[PDB]
């Protein structure tokens, strides 16, 4: 698809076969969610927005699907305010920015 | 141009008269800029994002050339840890998001 900016780009997401809501986020390098249970490990990361930093938990190799396009790899959860898909998951769904 | 999202999609921009560079970012309703002075009138706003808030001030009808395009609009100004083009002045470069 190709989506203009007049509003937030969001799109449907599933994870942990739930469905949830997140933002397309060129500007952030990690895909962070917002709290909920994931499997496995993991492991600690302080991620740094506009407002100072958060703490997440890592999880890696979590199986996402995004706007239909299934990707694999790293998620951060922590306290975000809104579910942000980050350029580690946009780079696996062929994404690109065009002007 | 077609900019994949392996690197940070950072570009040169013009402000002020000044260069600096800024990150194209779909995840930002507004686009912000760290401390600089801008000509005309201001009023104060919060803006948030990871983190919590930061208190910045709003210029309306500033022109900036982003990566060689112009465009006008509101931009805001304050402690930013980076700067950002956010959706009002990418939508107004015709940027798109494509996958
Ligand atoms: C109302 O208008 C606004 C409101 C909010 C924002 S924002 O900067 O807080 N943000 C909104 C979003 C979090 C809901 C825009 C994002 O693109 C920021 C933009 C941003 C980038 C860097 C620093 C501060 C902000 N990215 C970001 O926080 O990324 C986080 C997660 O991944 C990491 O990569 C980034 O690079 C490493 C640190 C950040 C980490 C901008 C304009
Ligand atoms: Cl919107
Ligand atoms: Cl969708
Ligand atoms: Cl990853
Ligand atoms: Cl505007
Ligand atoms: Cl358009
Ligand atoms: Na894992
Ligand atoms: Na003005």
């Amino acid at each position: 698809p190709q989506i203009t900016l007049w509003k937030r780009p969001l799109v449907t997401i599933k994870i942990g076969g739930q469905l949830k809501e997140a933002l397309l986020d060129t500007g952030a390098d990690d895909t962070v969610i917002e709290e909920m249970s994931l499997p496995g490990r993991w492991k600690p990361k302080m991620i740094g927005g506009i407002g100072g930093f958060i703490k997440v938990r890592q999880y890696d190799q979590i199986i996402i699907e995004i706007a239909g396009h299934k990707a694999i790899g790293t998620v951060v959860v922590g306290p975000t305010p809104v579910n942000i898909i980050g350029r580690n998951l946009l780079t696996q769904i062929g994404a690109t920015l065009n002007f």
